[PDB]
């Protein structure tokens, strides 16, 4: 199977870059995040060309880089929409999990 890379990876493709640990995720299934297409898991970065390699923060469409990371409703969750989930009423985790400056994702 594929394996967990090392913690500490990171997410470069904008100039708010992101650092995602897979140890504290070992708990999600590999494939809610690595999800099928065409009927199988895809381990591909996320924004390799035909996936979502879109670039514009606006863009809701299945190609929105941005979308795929920030919103709810999505057919798999999103970092902030499981985050969301996650912190519950707690506001000191919403600050943490979800929080657009001074949380875990963005400083
Ligand atoms: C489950 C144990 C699991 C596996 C296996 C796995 C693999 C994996 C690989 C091989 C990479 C590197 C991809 C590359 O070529 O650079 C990678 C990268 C990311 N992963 Fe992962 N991953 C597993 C689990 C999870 C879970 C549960 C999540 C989502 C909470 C997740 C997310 C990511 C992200 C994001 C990356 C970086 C990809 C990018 O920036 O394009 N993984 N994973
Ligand atoms: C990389 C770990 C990665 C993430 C993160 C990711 C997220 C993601 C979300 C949140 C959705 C749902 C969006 C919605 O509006 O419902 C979604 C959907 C699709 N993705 Fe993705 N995705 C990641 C990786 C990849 C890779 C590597 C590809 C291209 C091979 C890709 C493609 C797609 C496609 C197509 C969809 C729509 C799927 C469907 O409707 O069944 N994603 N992704
Ligand atoms: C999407 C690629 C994604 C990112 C980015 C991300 C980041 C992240 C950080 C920075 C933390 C805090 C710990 C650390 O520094 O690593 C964190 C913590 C949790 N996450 Fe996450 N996370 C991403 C995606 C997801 C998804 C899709 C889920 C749920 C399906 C999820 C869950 C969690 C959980 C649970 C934690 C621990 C929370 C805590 O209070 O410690 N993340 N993630
Ligand atoms: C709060 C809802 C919030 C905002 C707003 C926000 C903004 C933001 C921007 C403007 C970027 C760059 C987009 C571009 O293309 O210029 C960006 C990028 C990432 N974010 Fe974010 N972000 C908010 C919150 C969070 C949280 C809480 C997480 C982690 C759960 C998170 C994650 C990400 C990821 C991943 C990226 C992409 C990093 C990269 O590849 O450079 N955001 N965000």
């Amino acid at each position: 199977a594929p394996k967990a890379p090392a913690d500490g990876l990171k997410m470069d493709k904008t100039k708010q870059p992101v650092v995602f640990n897979h140890s504290v995720h070992k708990a999600v299934k590999c494939g809610d995040c690595h999800h099928p297409v065409n009927g199988k898991e895809d381990y591909q970065k996320c924004a390799t060309a035909g996936c979502h390699d879109n670039m514009d923060k606006k863009d809701k469409s299945a190609k929105g880089y941005y979308h795929a990371m920030h919103d709810k409703g999505t057919k798999f969750k999103s970092c902030v929409g499981c985050h969301l989930e996650t912190a519950g009423a707690d506001a000191a985790k919403k600050k943490e999990l979800t929080g657009c400056k001074g949380s875990k994702c963005h400083s």
